[PDB]
């Protein structure tokens, strides 16, 4: 039985069937001092207590958080729901389909593979910026999206009918996290007579954005999301919780982008890897939900697991503003107050006992950008001309392009649209208002529109060759932009709506005009992309921009007008208004009270109702797609998009006792913070690449290749794209090249091809890496890929959260150097042969010895963090375990 059933009571005498687990009735004083994020974990456990998967001791361990956060103990977490996007959605539905096949083959019931909790899939990663600057670019971009992606869309639509509790938001709707904030989020579930907190895991590293609204949720890899969808609790070490105290008032010209950029730099310097961040202080109450979500969004960019903003009165008002039903609205607040998860940020006696406390004074926040190559390299707007000019002559790296001093004023004239332009170092060639990070915030969006209005009024313009775009996260933004009369002014400056999806933010930035590309490559120019996203690593925005800066939407427009980032806005005018002479950025920048006025009068409940009323049925191309009535998928042999994966090939019911890895070669010797885009690229498939050869052999031409993202349903392509990033720094070669050495023969080969040589001779493989291995995106192909390449272990100094879990879920051992030890300190060259002794009895985070062919040995920490993770390893992976659990 549930040993906590005596806690269940009516929330309201008048609607008596609707109960909740009243946590205050624990009569435990520890509860009221808990961080609010831990309180949600506590509720999830209490409601789910059965004594098999969620035990009574687990509840006691969570209540005792204050002590047990230091005892490295594991706790179950069952989230209320799952959210997916299309890039991770396809491979997730392919593995569900493959699990059905596998269950059936063991004589089980294929119907047991079905989501038991609600799952939402938003299709937002497919559309690209092919056309811009016109009223018709939206239709033309959506048309192209459908033509390119028809087969994957047919497969996803199939999935939504073949699996229970799968809702699809079709293409053209918006971006996963924005749609989540505005529409999908419940905040409080009302389910089978029970109220409980909304909480979630998403297959996207930025799922943390929902934490701004007070829903506990974070990114997991696809295989973890599948386990969760099948009823399996996440197993996690009980986290420490950093309290982040916000104080004072931000300056009236400060955007929420300035704040998040400041917080990123700061939290990256405190180091919060493996930890929860909870916000509190007087400052939080002044921040709108949109502002909170922006801070919570960039959570993976500063390394925290979650960035939680407890539900308060600002949250309630956001729910009424976005047109949540008044029926729901009554019990949402009333429940949170009764259970003790309703916050008052202006009450210091309500503050939890945090692990420790880091502060930020909001008046110290200045207008700023991040770049040119990392999200944490925050640079003030006042200092942008000086910083970029320093970057020009500086040693190549995160803050250098080392262009020779005599070449600092290189430029190239070009002809676009029959007129002559000049391009120089620092010239803006992409100016994109993208990203759910900022388009969910009417303050920066209307701020940008009012800046545009005042700029057109002052006679300013954006030169026609600049790739300017607006990619809103929902139809709601287009609606209020038009309603406020601000849209025609954004149109004029080249910021017509180009589509609803990730687009520039994820790297789907489209082509640049050919004369512009020839100017950049001819004069070796450092061309600049300015964007309102959260990621600016030197691969990911556009192949032709060497510098990319994160900036608030109004700054995006300002730099587009300027045409360059080599400007000192306070000293040099943007243009001359014939009449009233010189016009500075100061003169056209709107304050937070002109914006707030426009926001109160145009961002209204009726607008959200109309946009989301028809959300699922409005797409006529989607509605028209034919899908089979099948419950088991008919794998088409002709398909280059959907392929039955090899993972569960020859799966047995009985467990295999895991063997030592004997004499492995090092396939790759990698450095610090190798990202999941290096391990598993999502964009362009290069002409000289193994994936390109596989595709050419199936009759495809380069323009049909599509992205690596779109092919995540085809393991053959995805394996060939593993470590296929053109900027991969393999320390075997000491240059940027997606290649390695096949050590027995000495030949340099593309990484897939070297792996195949090793595999065919039956040789096991490992990877060596430095700090923060696997940073960024959540893609589980960063673990499946290496698994199919024959990689049995990784040895790194540290791992990022999601990636480590994905390695474990694929049966790869994540090994870690003992603190103070690494490849240089142990004298590893990467040329030795590695034996990893896996003992008969395993323990979380145990030390194992590593023997070398040279006779040398050392120790590494085996990074299975909990007992259930050890079980996943014993089973050869998380899904193999789930198949077995379902089969019997
Ligand atoms: S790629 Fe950008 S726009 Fe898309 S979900 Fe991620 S953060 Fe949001
Ligand atoms: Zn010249």
């Amino acid at each position: 039985s549930n040993p906590f059933a005596h806690l269940a009571e009516p929330l309201d005498p008048v609607q008596p069937g609707k109960k909740f687990f009243n946590l205050n009735k624990l009569e435990d004083s520890r509860y009221g001092r808990l961080p609010f994020s831990i309180r949600v974990l506590l509720e999830a456990a209490i409601r789910n207590c059965d004594e098999f998967l969620v035990k009574k001791q687990d509840i006691e361990n969570i209540l005792h958080w204050n002590v047990t956060q230091h005892k490295n103990i594991e706790v179950p977490f069952k989230p209320a729901r799952v959210i997916l996007q299309d890039f991770t959605g396809v491979p997730a539905v392919v593995d569900f389909a493959a699990m059905r096949d596998a269950v059936k083959k063991l004589g089980g019931d294929p119907e047991k593979i079905n989501p038991v909790c609600p799952a939402d899939l938003v299709i937002d990663h497919s559309i690209q910026v092919d056309f811009n600057r016109r009223a018709d670019s939206l239709q033309k971009n959506q048309d192209l999206e459908f033509e390119r992606n028809r087969e994957r869309f047919e497969f996803l639509k199939w999935g939504s009918q073949a699996f229970h509790n799968m809702r699809i938001i079709p293409p053209g709707s918006g971006i996963i996290h924005q749609v989540n904030l505005e529409y999908l989020a419940r905040v409080v579930f009302d389910q089978d007579g029970y109220y409980y907190p909304d909480s979630l895991v998403g297959t996207d590293s930025h799922t943390t954005m929902i934490d701004g609204l007070g829903i506990l949720g974070w990114g997991v890899g696809g295989i973890e999301a599948e386990a969760v969808m099948l009823g399996q609790p996440i197993s996690m070490v009980l986290p420490q919780v950093i309290g982040y105290r916000l104080m004072g008032k931000p300056h009236p010209l400060v955007t929420s982008t300035d704040i998040v950029l400041t917080i990123t730099k700061h939290l990256r310097q405190v180091g919060v890897v493996g930890k929860f961040v909870e916000f509190f202080g007087p400052g939080v109450a002044q921040l709108s939900i949109a502002d909170r979500a922006t801070i919570a969004n960039m959570c993976p960019e500063y390394g925290a697991t979650a960035a939680f903003f407890p539900v308060d009165e600002v949250s309630i008002t956001y729910l009424v503003q976005t047109g949540r039903d008044e029926e729901k609205l009554k019990y949402i607040k009333k429940y949170l107050q009764a259970v003790g998860m309703f916050r008052d940020f202006n009450d210091p006696s309500q503050d939890p006992d945090f692990t420790q406390v880091v502060e930020l004074d909001l008046k110290t926040v200045v207008p700023c950008c991040s770049g040119p190559k990392r999200p944490q390299d925050k640079v003030a707007v006042s200092d942008m001309k000086k910083d970029f000019e320093s970057c020009l002559g500086a040693k190549q790296g995160f803050k250098g392009f080392q262009v020779a001093p005599e070449h600092h004023n290189d430029h190239k004239t070009f002809i676009y649209d029959n007129t002559e332009f000049t391009l120089a170092h620092g010239s803006v060639v992409i100016a994109a208002i993208t990203s759910c990070t900022n388009t969910s915030n009417p303050s920066v969006m209307l701020g940008a529109g009012l800046l545009a209005k005042k700029a057109v009024d002052a006679g300013l313009n954006v030169m026609p060759y600049i790739k300017t775009s607006l990619s809103p996260g929902s139809g709601v933004v287009t609606y209020y932009l038009q309603e406020s009369g601000v849209m025609p002014y954004l149109s004029q400056l080249g910021f017509d709506v180009v589509g609803y999806g990730c687009m520039t933010c994820i790297g789907n930035s489209g082509p640049l005009p050919e004369p512009v590309v020839e100017a950049i490559t001819q004069g070796d120019l450092v061309a600049v992309g300015v964007l309102s996203g959260n990621r600016n690593f030197e691969g990911r925005v556009h192949p032709n921009t060497r510098a990319n800066y994160l900036a608030s939407p109004p700054l995006v427009i300002a730099y587009a007008i300027a045409g360059t980032i080599r400007i000192d806005f306070e000293k040099e005018p943007l243009g001359v208004n014939a009449k009233g002479q010189q016009v500075f950025l100061k003169d056209i920048w709107p304050t937070r009270d002109e914006i707030q006025a426009v926001e109160r009068q145009y961002v209204i409940p009726g607008m959200f109702k109309e946009v989301y009323q028809k959300i699922e049925t409005v797409n006529e191309s989607w509605n028209a797609l034919a899908t089979p009535s099948d419950k088991l998928f008919f794998w088409n042999s002709k398909s280059t998009y959907i392929k039955s994966p090899p993972f569960f090939e020859n799966l047995t019911l009985d467990l295999q006792p895991p063997k030592s890895i004997v004499d492995a070669y090092v396939l790759l010797n990698l450095g610090d913070s190798v990202t999941t885009d290096h391990i598993s690229p999502a964009g362009n498939i290069a002409r000289n690449s193994p994936a390109a050869r596989y595709l050419t052999n199936r009759g495809l031409t380069p323009r049909e290749f599509n992205s690596y993202g779109s092919r995540r349903g085809n393991d053959a392509v995805m394996a060939r794209g593993t470590f296929a990033n053109i900027r991969l720094l393999n320390r075997f070669l000491n240059k940027q090249a997606p290649q390695t050495i096949h050590l027995p023969s000495g030949e340099i080969l593309d990484v897939f091809d070297a792996a195949e040589r090793y595999q065919q001779a039956g040789l096991p493989l490992i990877v060596l890496a430095g700090k923060e291995y696997g940073a960024g995106s959540s893609r589980d192909w960063a673990a499946k890929g290496p698994f199919l390449l024959g990689i049995k272990a990784v040895l790194a100094e540290s791992y990022e959260r999601i990636h480590r879990s994905n390695l474990v879920g694929m049966g790869v051992i994540p090994l870690e150097y003992l603190p103070g030890e690494n490849a240089d300190a142990l004298g590893l060259t990467g040329q030795e042969r590695y034996t990893i002794i896996i003992p008969e009895n395993l323990k979380p985070q145990m030390k194992v010895q590593v023997k070398l062919d040279t006779g040398k040995t050392f120790q590494a920490v085996m990074r299975f963090d909990t007992d259930v993770e050890l079980t996943y390893f014993l089973n050869g992976g998380i899904l193999n375990y789930m198949i077995r659990k379902m089969a019997k």
